[PDB]
């Protein structure tokens, strides 16, 4: 395969199910290269686990955590990190209300070169353990010669984009990571890089981030087709922020303005959103406490019922993990019947306005509040006009892509309802005997 998709490892599904997934252990790994310094982006930490997945032999090799936190939370992960020397911190910050540094990459320095993770998880035990995450890899990047002078840049402008994305912190440690890509060769790279940055956009700015960012892409590097209109989106996530009022505020209007752009030229388009129903998250691996990481409050949901209609429920019997509830994000294009896509995007961006942007002053501004990070499969930067889906996601022409979850997505049903992760289900015990009492 080109793309490098994967899935991590889930722990109770058959072996045919983990055959080609990865556990952190597996991408850490000696034979992935030998590490000699890494940068680990996240959300949430626990640092004693996260060391004990580096090789013992490299568990001494310098350790950035790039966060968000801030005050006691902030004082907490500095104490977490204090008995590692070798471990320095990076406070991302985040100067607009309610933003977080969403973010989950991997910058992996080896003695032969350098490689890039782009994935889903928080690095902690659960978030690996029983949970539907996803992974790009990239291609080991090799060093460019002193003295040579070449760009190093791919057909997608992957390297001027990681760079640009990591001067947006304006933070003296990432300046260094800059200077190590800039020493790499990552011509190879067939993925776009869609990231979200804080801030406020206009003029040239604006197609940088966000939802502005995939447009844009989608503008200049996919083709429309006929009866483009009958193409669903998709999108799949695990977090919904406030969406506005009605589907007109912000998810219809400009969301999915952005997200059925394809070409240069100028809707019943349908939107499928699939999110866990509660049944989903009771008869899961892990039962109720699956919904910890499914933050979807109340108070925000009621403000927005007309949005449920849009849910379908996780289905995920392709790659056997119907169970392993969703803390991956996806986004993609398919044909009328499924059977194609026009483009794949993996991201941390859940279904935010804060994530994506939302546009501020008459339009001509995007406002974003958190740091997200996702690549953007485009067949064109494959040599394709659209991607065949695969069958079933770990079976067996190479230029079939992997999606991770069963399509047509399914409605829920009309008992069913959207995981809502702070009030009680006492109606019915999940897969360990417990009900959820927040
Ligand atoms: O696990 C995470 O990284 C995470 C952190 C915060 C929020 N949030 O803001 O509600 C959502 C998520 C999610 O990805 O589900």
């Amino acid at each position: 395969n080109p793309f490098q998709f994967y899935l991590t490892r889930v722990s109770g599904v058959k072996p045919k199910y983990n055959s080609g997934a990865l556990h952190i252990k597996d991408i850490l790994s000696p034979l992935f290269g030998t590490l000699v310094s890494s940068a680990q982006f996240n959300y949430c930490f626990d640092v004693d686990w996260l060391v004990k997945q580096y090789p013992p032999e490299f568990r001494k090799k310098p350790i950035l955590l790039v966060h968000g936190d801030k005050r006691e939370a902030k004082a907490h992960l500095h104490a977490q990190a204090k008995p590692y020397e070798n471990i320095s911190l990076c406070q991302a910050k985040l100067d607009i209300a309610f933003g977080t540094h969403h973010t989950k990459m991997m910058l992996l320095l080896y003695e032969e070169g350098l490689r890039v993770v782009i994935h889903t998880s928080n690095l902690i035990h659960a978030d690996w353990h029983q949970k539907t995450q996803g992974i790009w890899l990239s291609p080991l990047y090799p060093r460019i010669a002193d003295g040579t002078h070449k760009s190093g840049e791919s057909p997608t402008h992957f390297k001027a984009d990681l760079i640009s994305y990591l001067m947006a912190y304006n933070a003296p440690s990432l300046k260094e990571w800059i200077d190590v890509i800039h020493k790499h060769d990552l011509s190879e790279t067939n993925v776009y890089l869609i990231g979200s940055t804080p801030g406020r956009f206009q003029g040239s700015q604006k197609d940088n981030w966000g939802h502005f960012r995939l447009k844009k892409l989608l503008k200049d590097h996919a083709s429309s087709m006929p009866n483009a209109e009958s193409w669903p989106v998709v999108g799949q996530f695990s977090s919904v922020g406030s969406l506005g009022a009605d589907e007109s505020k912000w998810l219809c209007s400009e969301f999915k303005e952005s997200m059925l752009t394809l070409g240069k030229e100028s809707s019943s388009v349908p939107l499928y959103l699939i999110y866990p129903s509660v049944e989903n998250v009771r008869t899961s691996l892990e039962g109720y406490p699956a919904g910890g990481s499914l933050p979807y409050s109340i108070q925000t949901a009621e403000k927005q019922n007309w949005l449920h209609s849009y849910f379908h429920k996780w289905s995920a019997e392709t790659s056997g993990r119907s169970n392993a509830m969703p803390h991956i994000k996806t986004y993609m294009r398919p044909s009328p019947d499924f059977s194609k896509i026009a483009w794949f995007l993996v991201t941390s961006a859940n279904l935010s306005k804060a994530a994506w942007g939302a546009l501020e002053k008459n339009g001509t501004q995007l406002m974003i509040r958190s740091y997200e990070l996702g690549v953007l499969f485009l067949p064109s930067a494959f040599g394709l006009d659209s991607f065949k889906v695969k069958q079933k996601f770990f079976a067996g022409p190479m230029a079939t892509f992997p999606v991770p979850y069963d399509l047509p997505p399914e409605l829920y049903g009309s008992k069913d309802r959207p995981w809502i992760w702070n009030i009680p289900y006492v109606k019915a015990p999940d897969t360990h005997g417990n009900m959820w009492v927040p």
